[PDB]
């Protein structure tokens, strides 16, 4: 996250850290927990990952530090990536994580509710964008849970920042238009939350942007309420 500050521990307990052990153990994705056995992701994260065998799923972390070979985990089942992606820039990122064992809910992590169909038109003013990430392009991941709250973008305002990409209505856009705050590398996957009628929402899903922050180039973010009939055929099949 670029020009973010320091979660507090408990702030965002939807968000989860998804980590790879091959070929060593490092954080791979943000992710958001949506049900007791499911996580939503990004699906460009999976570019490259063969089995869910080497996933680990962390949840009710603040920081990465907190992470040892003793931190329980969640182990994945099975990784759903949607049929149409093709890559991040062409839309359709987006991934569920059907994982191993349940998660217990308590104040430390529960699930974020997804957008309602009949809020498609309601204008979300309260959006945070949280991660690991880069505070800028090169740098590292961050030990503490950093946030930034950012606001959305009309699609027509996004079309006319990315020239020559097709941004569609499946995708969601953020950002100041003199840049500053944004998701970066080592936060795609995780969520852009939004405060409605005092119920945080998952409106979002980090995917892509020209670099980081940068004035004029706004985050793109899968737009999860187009996605909310795709998630219920996974996670509510008979
Ligand atoms: C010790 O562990 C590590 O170092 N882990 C670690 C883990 C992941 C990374 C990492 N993650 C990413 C992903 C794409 C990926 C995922 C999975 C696998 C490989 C590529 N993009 C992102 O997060 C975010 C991209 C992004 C999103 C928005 Cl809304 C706006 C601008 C963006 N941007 C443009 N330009 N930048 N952002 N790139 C890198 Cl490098 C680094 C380091």
């Amino acid at each position: 996250i670029v020009g973010g500050t320091a979660s507090v521990r408990g702030e965002w307990p939807w968000q989860v850290t998804l980590h790879t052990t091959s070929p060593t153990q490092r954080h791979l994705c943000g992710g958001s927990i949506i049900g007791n056995q499911w996580i939503l992701t990004a699906a460009h994260c999976f570019y490259g990952v063969e089995s869910p065998k080497i996933l680990r799923v962390y949840s009710g972390i603040l920081n990465q530090s907190e992470i040892k070979e003793d931190t329980s985990f969640f182990g994945v089942q099975e990784i759903i990536i949607h049929d149409q992606y093709k890559m991040a820039e062409s839309g359709y990122d987006i991934a569920l994580l059907k994982l191993e064992t349940t998660v217990g809910y308590g104040d430390s992590q529960r699930p974020i509710c997804l957008p309602s169909k009949g809020d498609r038109n309601v204008i979300y003013t309260d959006c945070w964008v949280t991660g690991w990430g880069y505070r800028k392009l090169r740098d590292k991941i961050q030990n503490t849970l950093q946030k930034a709250k950012i606001p959305l973008v009309t699609n027509e305002e996004c079309q006319k920042r990315y020239r020559g990409h097709k941004i569609t209505h499946k995708m969601i856009c953020a950002g100041y238009r003199e840049g500053g705050k944004d998701a970066c590398k080592g936060d795609s996957g995780g969520p852009l939350s939004c405060k409605h009628n005092e119920v945080w929402h998952l409106v979002g899903i980090t995917s892509w942007g020209e670099g980081c922050a940068q004035r004029e180039r706004p985050g793109v973010y899968t737009n999860v309420v187009e996605y909310v009939d795709w998630i219920l055929e996974k996670t509510q099949a008979v």
